[PDB]
């Protein structure tokens, strides 16, 4: 063999993972949030799990033919959720697409159906994974995951809002020609149309923008037509009219939030968290808040005095998800 | 937000709203975005530009990405149907190609797609003079030689992805295999781009160790381990990968962005592009095949001149004489 | 020739630099910028300058011996400015090192003489650089370069508070458990002892630090011995007391801005610049206020709202600086 | 700030201490922090620890670095006299050395060498059973032999910097030379540091051709060229550097933040590093010299058994019998 004239084997082969992250469901969004990962540095080992198998070891053979290009070493797929196994993290972007004529109450019963069948072997494989529940609706579906998962709400984890926020400052950076890491904003509460932003906490380069315009995003805003929330929302709108999925958006949401957990940065991000007994809410819910994240999940979160809008806003969306999650 | 920066930024330079370091995608399908997505995720881009004739899709692909911008580094996406938007670009990246339908000719595919490059490579140029024109789209070897004739740019300077891919795909399990590092494999898959590229496993090596000096064998079929067999493994997972999902999406836009690397930094790193072999290798016609090119900021300033064995001379050869075939049936 | 039987020229050798870097004075300081600069992947070539010929030609060789774990492809030296031609920056370390009793007028003086020496010639060879001062005290420092210098303020930067800023807001986010991008804060204007914090701006995950403690930072402050800009100012001077300088800190502060102008980032930074008709002051000089740091140098500067004590520390740096420049 | 963090900030999970990529650096001189620098830049570490004797340097050191730990990943810096700061490191960098005064032995100075690390390496074997040991100091090759043979560790964990630095720059010149990227470029240097390295010119090629197949006098004195020149300008500068300047710190911290990532990410890449060689290449004593190692995580996994020529053979064989006789006249 070439292989026994050239290398002199000292040390057994050790083929252990170390930071194995699994994705579960292989569309569009699952396949963003892997070639983000994989360009990123981020995994030792990256598992795609699916139905669809063909198409699955579509995908996986497409990753690995360009192996060389990325850092990730091994690749693997597979329908039986035994290849997710030892994961760090398993970002569920599977779940029920909503058919359309099909009743709110009636798409998340059909996640109850799916999550009960993939969420068990997830935890069964890979019992100290984070999970990241990415697929829509996000909050009661993070519910409905940490539900069926037995696990404490640190490790199960919603995507949230952490994408929206990340447009939203972004966009203020760019109205003031400033780069992004000078502006702090967040979105907060239910994803989507209902979501909060916090205009009485935005800020760029130390200054409160509520000081220099005390109207700043709300009705008596005399650039009210530019208000940057409405854009951020209608934009995604627009993105999945068009597109179907704001996937690339995800996928590129998806990698922040890997890399602040598996290189424990403590990096604050608003993700859908358990938020019974904080923020004035009383039942079990989860809604975005800014949390930390780091290497064991959500290992705080952060108090904010919302005004007196934002938290009329802010609880009109748990009072909304409360009467859905009762069904 | 404006009498906020009024209050806030106090300006000492008017905005220059240059981009010095863009890079345009024609063609917003899944190859494109695919190499939109690998650039962006690299840091290599000033600026972004999407061309595409279908408005939903270029508005779609072009907003998804803007959506997502805090979390890569360039700072403009722009996208349009006018070349103008393409405008000063340094590398120029054509995915636009027609697809072969049932029981259409090959000669008939390449003369639609000389049609599709007569229509956009003549505005690429006016609106970027000094680009370098990568070009993508299959079959790359022919595509490639009509959009560097329709240019009228100097040939170094037009590019196709050629074999960067699946010579990427061969040292990589070559390293696989012997369990080593794929930075510590050397070797070349050059000529026509598919079923008849030529391994060059003359020059395989391994850590300074040449992989023939250990079996003189290697990669014929009296190969007792048929290493053969990793050349074959390479060619038939682009077809798999085909028939099981239906393009090579993603490992193609891998391998541009590893292309685009070499050229924006100047690395002057050695890739298996196509370009054109007219008098080296030993061929006497104009024409573009896969071989190891020096890239840098200027496109191909270099090629390396690799003794071929006479069993890779001959495949390599016909394959030239395959392409020259095809050009002859083309007219224009 | 076996580069004749292996490489077949197309095209003339193109050897332009395109983000060529300039280090003036080889001592620790510049030779940390130099390291930093190297490992971050930000110049085409790295040129260096200084008097001492020997430890010159020694540094250059080193940083040679070591080519390929850096992405820099030329370096070069040399006693002889142009060597320095075509810069994007030049970063000047090089100045007058303070004599045990010299008076602090009597050091500015010797800098005089030395940037009179140097500054002119850095601006023929290299027209359209940046200046980048580093050297002590920076801001009068800054000051003289730009003088002599004959170019707008836009591209005479000194390094200013960004070092201490970036050491402060880190030291709030040690405090709080929370990853340094979360939080906002700046010291400003005369850098070292008579440094600003701007405890009226600090503000984490979007909530204004003073409303959850009106009396942090001042007197008043019950963890008074514990105060984060006092822990700043004098942890430079123990390191200074040490070793002599801040060299690996002062180092990555340098390649922190050098990544602003040569990317174009538009990121904030507490840099010195000329202040004259800002923040109340009257007089030519150059203090550390936020900039927006680009590719052509400063574009824009952020204007705060100090607080009295703010204002007052602020106004009293100026008035010593200018009654130093005067002579 | 205490009242800020209890209204601002609510705990879910008790904070851990735990550095699961930690780093230690023994000798805080030059040497030693341009290792710690170079690896902070390369994000790498969890945790940098220093020891070193000598209170005012390594306190001075290690609080410079973390005035500006804003600007870079690594996110304790820890530094003591005791070696428990060191405890679980993955990695302990050993840059700890005597300097051989005028008119010193070398036989003296190895022997100041022995008693100093008969103190120190049973302390960070003891606070980190399971790390790899990276050995810096000079004469590395015996350096390395004495740390293994006092650990008592695995021979595989214990590694010296060895040839890593001058086959890199090695690799680096034959690139210049021919206008090329080096990662185009397969060179090594093996053997004992310094003078007495074996060039292995037999296994030098670039881009899948062998050097001397293109000139067979290539490193020999017969060259025309004098490629020859390559080896000894390498082995020249690392004296020039230090006449001209004291030391080839910066030089050395970029060859171990090379050997760092290999380890800590698993890369099993191949580099010339320093182990034992006992039944390899021909040796049957146990000492150590550079050979091309794959390095992982476990340290070295495997080495590449190379074909010598008769030269390469006896240079290197010289250079295992140096090593010997040192260690002869060596005790304990």
């Amino acid at each position: 063999t070439v292989k026994e004239q050239l290398i002199e084997k000292l040390i057994e082969d050790d083929e252990n993972s170390q930071c194995k992250i699994t994705i579960v469901g292989t569309g569009a969004v699952g396949m963003a949030c892997a070639i983000s990962i994989l360009l990123k540095d981020l995994a030792d080992e990256l598992a795609l799990v699916d139905v669809a198998e063909d198409k699955l070891k579509g995908e996986m053979m497409d990753l690995q033919h360009g192996s060389l290009f990325f850092s990730t070493s091994k690749i693997t797929s597979g329908k039986d959720y035994s290849v997710s196994a030892n994961s760090r993290i398993v970002i569920v972007t599977a779940g029920a697409r909503q058919q359309e004529g099909e009743t709110r109450l009636a798409l998340v019963q059909r996640n109850v159906a799916i999550m009960k069948s993939i969420i068990p072997a997830i935890v069964h494989y890979s019992p100290d994974c984070k999970i990241l529940v990415v697929s829509n609706p996000v909050d009661i579906l993070t519910y409905i995951v940490w539900k069926i998962s037995g696990l404490p709400v640190t490790r199960v984890i919603g995507s949230g809002c952490n994408l929206d926020s990340a447009r939203f400052r972004y966009l203020i950076g760019e109205k003031l020609g400033v780069h992004p890491t000078s502006c702090h904003g967040w979105i907060i509460g239910e994803h989507g149309d209902s979501s909060v932003p916090l205009w009485s906490g935005v800020n760029v380069a130390g200054v409160a923008l509520k000081t220099l315009d005390p109207k700043l995003g709300t009705d008596s805003d005399k650039e009210h037509w530019k208000n940057i929330h409405k854009q951020v929302i209608q934009s995604a709108y627009e993105i999945i009219k068009l597109k179907g999925y704001t996937s690339w958006a995800i996928g590129l949401s998806v990698m922040d939030l890997v890399g602040s957990i598996l290189k424990n940065l403590r990096r604050v991000h608003p993700v859908s968290t358990m938020v019974k007994g904080l923020y004035g809410i009383k039942e079990e819910l989860f809604l975005s808040i800014p949390c930390v994240l780091g290497r064991n999940g959500v290992s705080d979160v952060v108090k904010i005095n919302l005004n007196s809008e934002e938290e009329a806003l802010f609880k009109k969306s748990a009072e909304t998800l409360w009467n859905i999650q009762k069904d």
